[PDB]
DNA sequence: AAACATTCGTTCACGTGAGTTCCAGTACAAGTCTGGTC
């Protein structure tokens, strides 16, 4: 239950974020990918076990592919 | 001088390419039903 944590429990809440749609009054959901995921090391210093950045792979190949999913 | 062969413009049938309408296959999106736990 991450949806309903228990108090007891030794395990806590984690925010893993993948995005970036708004940052000091400016608009960033016309922005590409790039231009987001680079904005997003911009706004939070993380501490592992709360709050991370989900890591992002440059891949150009189907065999790199396959090879994350195996 | 008379008979037969050849040629020519015409005619019909049959075949092939391009335009138009109709329907089947494909794609995508939303709706509906289901499963499991805490």
């Amino acid at each position: 239950d991450i949806k309903r944590m228990v108090e007891d429990s030794d395990l806590q809440t984690c925010y893993c974020v993948f995005d970036v749609l708004m940052v000091n009054n400016k608009k960033l959901g016309h922005e590409t990918l790039r231009k987001r995921y680079e904005i997003l090391s911009s706004i939070f210093t993380p501490i592992p076990g709360r709050i991370e950045i989900v890591q992002k792979t440059q891949a150009h190949t189907k065999n790199e592919v396959i090879d994350a999913l195996n």
